C-alpha cells in the first residue's frame, strides 16, 4: 500500500476541507473586488537571489530552497512581496499608478507546517497614509465578512519612523536599522544581547526599549515632537479609519515593528483580543524595496499578508465555521435504464437553464437513488418514469410529497 | 537590478494576463458546479514513489523531482490523478460513492514551458460508461461555454479493450499491455521498432497497426464481434451523448489510446477540427489504479485533464479572447483633502451595499481623478464636494453629464 499521508508539513483538502478553504477564499476575493484590487499571480518557484536580504529575517532563514539539475539556486517562495516587486519592476514605466494588486499564493518554508496560503494585498504608487488606511480597512472588512466583530479582533498599528529617529540620533549607521527592527520584533530580554552583537551601546538599547513601551501617540509626540512624520502620519491614519467607520477595530501599539527587513513606515498586525493566537495578518509600508531591486526611481508601496491558518483556528473557537454541506439543485433519476436517454435530455435542459444537476450514473433502484440525492444535498429530485414521460412530464420531489410537472415547466 | 523575468519555463500573470486565466477558470468552476462535481486540492509537492510506474511514460520521464535536506525523494506533481488516488485510498471505506471530484492544479515538468494548470475532473465508483459520457459532456460544455462550437472542436473516443484483446490473443503477457499503449500513443517506422524492443513479433505488430486504422465501430465489430465489451460500451457511450444533445461533438477514432499507463477502458481526447493544435484535453477509464496502490477492493474511476495553454491558443485564433478590461462600479473623488473624511464615509456606504468602489488615494485635481476613473473602467464617478455635502448630497457622473444625488439614494 502506498503512503496515504501527504508529504511532511503539507495539507490535503478533500471536499469537506476544501469547502472551508473556499469559504475563506471567497471572502478574500470578494473583499479584494469590493476594494477595487486586481488579481495577479506568479510562479511558486522563484530564484533564490530574490530573497537574499542579509538582515537575519526568520522568513529568509527558513526558506524551502534547492538546486536545479542545471545548477540554479531556486526556492519555493516564502512570501509574495518579492515576486510582486519583480513584476512591478519588469513593467517599469508602462505600469499605470496607482496600482492595487492582490493574490492568494501558497507560500513555503523548511524547518510544524511547511506550507500555507496567504492573501496578499498591496497598493503601489501612493505616498500618503491613505494606502495603509485602505489596506487596514480591507483586512477588517474580510474579518467582519467572516462573522468576526471588533470585540473579537483588532489591528495594532505603529510607525517604524519613531524607532528610525531614535537609532539615527544615537549615530547608528542606517544600514543597521533593518537588523534592529528584525531583532526588536523578537520581544516575544534575550533581545538586549542581540542588539549589542549588532553593535549598539547600552544607552542606545535603553532608548529603544523606552520607545517600544510608550502607550499613546501623545507620549510619542512628547518625545520626538508633534511635527515628527510618524506622529502626523499616525494621526491622519486614525482620523481616516475613524471616518470610514472602523475606529473600534484599530489601535496604536508602539511595540509593533514586524519581522521583515523592508518596512519603512507604518506597520500593523491583526490579533485576537483574547490573546490566544499568533498574528492574523501583518503588513506595512515599504518605500525603498523597489529601489534596492534596482528601480531607477523610488516607488512607494504598502501591503499586507493574511494567512489561512490562524484565521481558521480563531473562527473555529468562535463557532463561525459551521460545516458547509455540499449542495446541488437537482438530481435526475431514471426510473430504470430504459429511461436513461430521456433522463439525459431532461438533465441537459436543467443545466442549460443554469441549474446544478446530477444524473444517477450507476444502475440502482429509485429509493436508493433518492437516498443518494439526499446525501449530496439535492434541493430537488426529478424522477424520469415511463408513465409520466408519455404525458410530457416527470415527477418532482422537494427535499428541503411527489408532484408531476411538464418538461417545459421544470425551470 | 534583479532578474525581472520569471524562472525558466514559468509564467507571470500580471493583471491583464490574470483576467484571461480567470475567464477560463470561471468556466472550469462553473462547469464543475453545473455537473455537480466537488472541489478538492492536494500539495503540489508529492513523494516521488507516487509516480514510479515503470512503463516508459513521457509524463514520468519528464518529472520535476529533487531531494529534500532530509534525503526524501519528492517531486512537483506532473499530474493530479495519483494525488487523487492517494486521497481516495486514505478515505477508504468512509468515502460515499459515487464521488465526483474536480480540481485545477498547477502541474510541473522538467526538460519549452515547465508549468501549466490542468482542470481535472474524475468520477469514482461508477462501473458503467455513463461516467465517461458525463466526463466528455463536461469537456464539451466548458468549450461551448467559452464560445466554441462543434464546428470548431470535437472529442475523439476509443476503448483500449479492443487493443487489449488483440494483444492477449497473440500470447503477450498482460504486463506488456501498458508499455504497448505508451508506445502506440507515439504515432509508422519509428513505433514499429519500439514494440519489437518491448519483445513482440512482426505478426503481432501488424495486427496492432491494423486495428488502430479501423475507421468505424462496425469495423471493430467485424474483427472482435458485436458482443465484445468495447463495442457494447462504445455504442452505449454514443447513444447517451446523442441523448444529452452533444452528438455532433463526439466521434470514434481507433488510433486514440493516450500516453498514460493506467487507462483500462474508454479513452478520449479533445481536438480542434482544423488540425492546428495539440490535444485540448485527454482522459479515460482507469479501473485498476487503486488496486495497484493497494486498495483491498477494486475501485472504478474515470476522468480527464484539460490544460490551460492549448485552449487559450485556440480561443485566440477564433477571436474568442477579447481583452477583458478591469472594471469597478464606483470611483469616489474628494473635491479636495478637506473632503477626504466625508468621502471615506461615502465609500464605506457604497461598499456596504455590495458595490466595488475605489477612492482616489493620493492628492490630485478633479479632472485627473476623472481620467483615472475612466482608466480603471469605473461605471460611475462620485464627486464629494463641499457645496453638495451641506445639502446631504454628492455629484454623480456616469462613464458609460453631472447630477446631484442624496447620500441614501446612491445605492
Ligand atoms: N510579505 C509580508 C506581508 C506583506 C505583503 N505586502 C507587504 N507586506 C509577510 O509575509 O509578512
Ligand atoms: N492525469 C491525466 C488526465 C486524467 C485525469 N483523470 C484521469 N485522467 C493526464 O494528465 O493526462
Ligand atoms: O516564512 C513565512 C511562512 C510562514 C508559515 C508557513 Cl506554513 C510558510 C511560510
Ligand atoms: O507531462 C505533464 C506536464 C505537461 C505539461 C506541463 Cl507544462 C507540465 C506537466
Amino acid at each position: 500500500m502506498v503512503e496515504t499521508e501527504p508529504v511532511q508539513g503539507c495539507r490535503d483538502f478533500p471536499p469537506e476541507a476544501m469547502r472551508c478553504r473556499r469559504h475563506l477564499f471567497d471572502v478574500f476575493h470578494a473583499t479584494a473586488k469590493t476594494f477595487g484590487f486586481e488579481e495577479y499571480d506568479a510562479p511558486v518557484l522563484e530564484s533564490e537571489e530574490l530573497y537574499i536580504r542579509k538582515a537575519g529575517e526568520e522568513i529568509t532563514e527558513q526558506m524551502f530552497n534547492f538546486i536545479t539539475k542545471g545548477g540554479h539556486r531556486v526556492a519555493l517562495r516564502p512570501e509574495m512581496t518579492p515576486s510582486l516587486a519583480r513584476l512591478l519592476l519588469g513593467k517599469g514605466r508602462s505600469l499605470l499608478l496607482p496600482a492595487k494588486w492582490y493574490s492568494i499564493p501558497q507560500c513555503w518554508r523548511y524547518e510544524r507546517r511547511r506550507e500555507h496560503y496567504q492573501w496578499n494585498m498591496d497598493i503601489v504608487g501612493v505616498k500618503s497614509v491613505s494606502a495603509e488606511v485602505e489596506l487596514v480597512c480591507a483586512a477588517c472588512w474580510a474579518m467582519r465578512s467572516l462573522g468576526l466583530s471588533s470585540k473579537d479582533v483588532g489591528i495594532k498599528v505603529n510607525s517604524r519612523k519613531v524607532l528610525q529617529t531614535v537609532v539615527e540620533q544615537a549615530g547608528v549607521t542606517s544600514d543597521k536599522f533593518a537588523p534592529v527592527c528584525v531583532i526588536v520584533d523578537k520581544m516575544e530580554e534575550e533581545v538586549e544581547a542581540q542588539l549589542a552583537v549588532l553593535g549598539l551601546e547600552p544607552t542606545v538599547v535603553d532608548a529603544i526599549t523606552t520607545t517600544l513601551s510608550l502607550k499613546s501617540i501623545d507620549e510619542i509626540a512628547q518625545r520626538v515632537g508633534e511635527e515628527h512624520e510618524a506622529v502626523k502620519e499616525l494621526r491622519q491614519f486614525f482620523e481616516q479609519v475613524e471616518a470610514y467607520g472602523y475606529g473600534d477595530w484599530v489601535l496604536f501599539d508602539a511595540s509593533v515593528v514586524r519581522g521583515l527587513a523592508y518596512y519603512t513606515g507604518i506597520v500593523f498586525e491583526g490579533f485576537d483580543r483574547e490573546g490566544k493566537f499568533r498574528a492574523l495578518c501583518g503588513g506595512g509600508r515599504y518605500d525603498n524595496l523597489l529601489t534596492t531591486y534596482g528601480s531607477p526611481t523610488p516607488i512607494p508601496c504598502a501591503g499586507f499578508g493574511f494567512g489561512d491558518c490562524v484565521i481558521v483556528e480563531l473562527l473555529q473557537e468562535k463557532r463561525l465555521l459551521p460545516d458547509i454541506p455540499h449542495v446541488v439543485d437537482d438530481v435526475v433519476i431514471p426510473f430504470d435504464e430504459s429511461m436513461r436517454p430521456h433522463a439525459l435530455a431532461v438533465l441537459r435542459r436543467l443545466r442549460d437553464a443554469g441549474r446544478s444537476a446530477d444524473i444517477i450514473l450507476d444502475k440502482k433502484k429509485v429509493v436508493q437513488a433518492f437516498n443518494y440525492a439526499d446525501r449530496v444535498g439535492a434541493v430537488r429530485a426529478v424522477l424520469v418514469a415511463p408513465e409520466e414521460w408519455e404525458r410530457g412530464e416527470v415527477q418532482v420531489k422537494m427535499l428541503r410529497r411527489g408532484f408531476a410537472v411538464p418538461l417545459d415547466r421544470l425551470v
